[PDB]
């Protein structure tokens, strides 16, 4: 019967169609941009290995959603498959497009968002604001720090080779998994059409001007540079355990600021080496910032150099 039979033309592709009574629901991972995420465990995800069960996380389409959100969650997925899979993104790994809701399965990053895995290892003391989790984890080395980094410049690397252009990269758009990888996230969504809010939160408080690139504030131009300089903010983020970026600066003063020339200072407990590759980041001069590929041979040098004592 035509019950619950979408109107729409849904893509099936072999390849990567899951029957959805494959898929084990389990808890909420929060709501997402076109409907909830949630746990899944998936038997036999790797047709290889039909007995298994692989611990998944399942995109949903919220039940008023729009023909634009329907569009745009099939957009991503989409994309992910033309960009291709990379040990630091967010990996698709299938579908469920018939027979009831559409899901876009991919990676499961158990420790949730970097900004909050930071902010759960901050160690008591003056270098850092207070640890707000109820259940901290143990401090990462120094070394850590550099390696979380490297990874995402590494997974930045590839997008832009694939000539994918992320336009919010920051510390709450990177997730961890349970093997500490650093996965980056949201890099497959479309560009919205229409002109943006600078003045919206999003729905966990952040303001995504930011992380926006004086081209980007000003005229709206976003390209690999401009990824770049967020790189250059979510450095920040890292070596302040997911502090809050321009303490105290109201947004509608960022561009005038920036402008003028005025960047983040050093964090207390942050390398000289380490605060001259932020400010290389934060060039005015969108031509004169390190690409991806600098930025990851370097932190690769500074990662081997830094100790985990
Ligand atoms: C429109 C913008 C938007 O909403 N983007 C968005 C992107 C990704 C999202 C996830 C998500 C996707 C893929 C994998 C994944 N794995 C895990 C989690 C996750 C969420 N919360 N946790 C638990 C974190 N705690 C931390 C403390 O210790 C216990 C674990 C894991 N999320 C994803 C989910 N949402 C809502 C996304 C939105």
């Amino acid at each position: 019967g035509p019950a619950g039979v979408s109107e729409y033309e849904l893509p099936e592709d072999p390849r990567w169609e899951l029957p959805r009574d494959r898929l084990v629901l389990g808890k909420p991972l929060g709501e997402g941009c076109f409907g909830q995420v949630v746990l899944a465990e998936a038997i036999g995800l790797d047709k290889d290995k039909p007995n298994r069960v692989t611990k998944v996380a399942v995109k949903m389409l919220k039940s008023d959603a729009t023909e634009k959100d329907l569009s745009d969650l099939i957009s991503e997925m989409e994309m992910m498959k033309m960009i291709g899979k990379h040990k630091n993104i967010i990996n698709l790994l299938g579908a469920c497009t018939q027979d009831g809701p559409l899901y876009v399965i991919v990676e499961y990053a158990s420790k949730g968002n970097l900004r909050e895995y930071l902010q759960a290892r901050r160690p008591p003391g003056l270098e850092y604001s207070y640890n707000p989790s109820h259940n901290p984890e143990e401090q990462l080395s120094s070394k850590d720090l550099v390696s979380c980094a490297y990874q995402v410049a590494r997974g930045m690397e590839y997008l832009a080779s694939k000539k994918c252009i992320h336009r919010d990269l920051a510390a709450r758009n990177v997730l961890v998994t349970e093997d500490n990888v650093m996965k980056i996230a949201d890099f497959g969504l479309a560009r919205d059409i229409h002109h943006i809010d600078y003045y919206k939160k999003t729905t966990n408080g952040r303001l995504p001007v930011k992380w926006m690139a004086p081209e980007a504030l000003f005229d709206r131009i976003y390209t690999h540079q401009s990824d770049v300089w967020s790189f250059g903010v979510l450095l920040w983020e890292i070596f302040t355990l997911g502090g809050s970026p321009y303490p105290g600066v109201p947004v509608e003063e960022l561009f005038k600021l920036l402008k003028e020339g005025h960047r983040m200072d050093k964090p207390s407990n942050c390398t000289n080496e380490l605060y001259m590759m932020m400010r290389d980041c934060w060039h005015a001069v969108p031509s004169q910032r390190p690409t991806f590929k600098q930025l990851v041979e370097d932190l690769d040098r500074i990662v081997a150099l830094t100790s985990n004592q």
